């Protein structure tokens, strides 16, 4: 195998890195998955599909305009910029290899497109059409954004949205699902806590988080336990950053964020999709969890599930490991279908005040069809009144004993609104038992005489009966 020849693929050090310190995409490469015969699609401000690092890889079947309801993605030009971001994540999938052109893509031989989406007001049913744009084409869909990281929001997709997710997970690629990357948020600085965002939040989107190069939580990272796994980007002054395609035909070696580390991630699906195309949404949720690797990151929230992997809220399961990633996925067992136990847990409303815990003792469905054994993700979806939101901090713990938190104190939300039936998500128990006692613990974290009451907690378990590994 040849390593790409492109003058800055040694800047390219979270793909190019002899230290151990990146991504294992070389050993992919060399295995033979480059993302030839896979599309993916960046949902952001548009894409320059003439760039000569983007031009032999560009797909116009991958890429519309939603903004302005015409086909074309080209990036609106202004004097500042602005709209460039789609097009350096454009790069970071699918930049051309061995043309003398700044650097690669991580599947360099994919195809890649655009949805121009944000350069214009985001409704639900500009939303909804991204989302769904020809979902028989696109294999993987990279965003990088959603609600408002101030650390204030709670929201997430709106009808039109949410339908255009189900749609995709159920019917979109031939019926194995469409492939949704999402992006945890930059929201660090704001103490933002990502189970907020209803888009990274969801089960059917696989949330990434970010690295420094010294293998430290950038300012800008939020924890969440909805959070799956993470890929490098930038950190300090001293670290370096992530190199790309830029607008205007240039390459840029100053892209930054969460928001770079979602189409790294895009990529190296795109990578493993090559490796087996038959391969189902969740199957690939299940690829990342057995092989992301948690050595060299540094956290203080490292723990052991009940299946004896490592997970933290700030990066998941750990860094993704493309070789890993491609190598499990040839020989890799279709899952069985997914299960769904509802299980209504309150037999009336509970006061908050200072501190409430809900303890309750399931069988997670036992002798129905959903029955579930072998968990994949796990909601509290909870609906209750505050007086101040960003005051609560709440946790849950599975009957393995893994202590996901669900929501971090927000000391900038003020909001006296609550939580109406908020979903709120975690992957820390995955392929755990969920049977026996699930522990909700609701605490108001400030000092303040706050109040409020919780009215509903349904615990929703989604996985299966079957086709467990030995614990790690
Ligand atoms: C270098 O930085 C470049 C600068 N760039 C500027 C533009 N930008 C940006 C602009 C707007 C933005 O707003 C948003 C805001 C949302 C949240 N939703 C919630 C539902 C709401 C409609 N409720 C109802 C009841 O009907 C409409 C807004 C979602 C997304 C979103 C959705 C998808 Cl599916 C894919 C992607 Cl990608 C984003 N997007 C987020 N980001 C990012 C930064
Ligand atoms: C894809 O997986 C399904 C489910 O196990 C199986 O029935 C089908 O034969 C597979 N298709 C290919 C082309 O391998
Ligand atoms: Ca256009
Ligand atoms: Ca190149
Ligand atoms: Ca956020
Ligand atoms: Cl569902
Ligand atoms: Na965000
Ligand atoms: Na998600
Ligand atoms: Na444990
Ligand atoms: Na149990």
């Amino acid at each position: 195998y040849q390593e790409p020849t492109d003058p800055k693929f040694p800047q390219q050090w979270y793909l190019s890195g002899v230290t151990q310190r990146d991504l294992n995409v070389k050993a992919a490469w060399a295995q033979g998955y480059t993302g030839h015969g896979i599309v993916v699609s960046i949902l952001d401000d548009g894409i320059e599909k003439n760039h000569p690092d983007l031009a032999g890889n560009y797909d116009p079947g991958a890429s519309f305009d939603v903004n302005d309801q015409d086909p074309d993605p080209q990036p609106r030009y202004t004097q500042m910029n602005d709209n460039r971001h789609g097009t350096r994540c454009a790069g970071e999938v699918a930049a051309v290899a061995n043309n003398g052109v700044c650097g690669v893509g991580v599947a360099y031989n994919a195809r890649i497109g655009g949805v121009r989406m944000l350069d214009g007001e985001v409704t639900d049913a500009v939303e909804a059409r991204s989302l769904g744009l020809n979902p028989n084409h696109i294999h993987i869909y990279s965003a990088s954004w959603g609600p408002e990281d101030d650390g204030k929001t709670v929201d997430g997709p709106a009808r039109l949205a949410e339908e255009a997710f189900f749609r995709g997970v159920s019917q979109g690629r031939g019926g194995l699902g469409s492939i949704f990357v999402w992006a945890s948020g930059n929201g660090g600085r704001e103490h933002d806590s990502c189970n907020c965002d209803g888009y990274t939040n969801s089960i059917y989107t696989l949330s990434i988080s970010s690295a420094t190069q010294f293998g430290n939580v950038p300012w800008y990272s939020e924890a969440c336990s909805s959070t799956l796994a993470t890929t490098y980007s930038s950190g300090n002054q001293n670290e370096k950053q992530i190199v790309t395609t830029d607008l205007r035909q240039k390459c840029t070696e100053s892209h930054t964020g969460t928001s770079a580390s979602a189409p790294l991630a895009a990529g190296i699906i795109a990578l493993t999709l090559e490796a087996n195309k038959n391969l189902t949404w969740r199957d690939m949720q299940h690829l990342v969890v057995q092989t992301s690797k948690p050595a060299h990151l540094n956290a203080n929230d490292w723990a052991t599930n009940g299946v004896g992997r490592k997970v933290s809220h700030s990066y998941g399961y750990g860094l993704l490991d493309a070789g890993a990633m491609v190598a499990l996925a040839q020989n890799w067992t279709t899952v069985a279908p997914q299960r769904k136990c509802i299980i209504d847990i309150l037999t009336e409303p509970k006061d908050i005040g200072k501190r409430l815990e809900v303890r309750k003792t399931v069988t997670a469905c036992l002798g129905e069809p959903n029955h579930i054994t072998r968990l994949e993700h796990a909601q509290a979806r909870l609906t209750l009144s505050y007086n101040r939101r960003g005051d609560l901090a709440i946790h849950l713990v599975s009957p393995m004993g893994t202590r996901s938190t669900l929501l971090a104190a927000r000391p900038h939300d003020y909001s006296a609104d609550g939580f109406n039936d908020w979903a709120f998500m975690t992957t820390h128990s995955w392929d755990e038992d969920p049977s026996g006692e699930w522990v909700l613990e609701i605490e108001n974290t400030s000092e303040a005489n706050n109040y409020g009451t919780l009215t509903k907690f349904t615990l929703v378990l989604y996985g299966t009966a079957s086709g467990s590994l030995v614990p790690r």
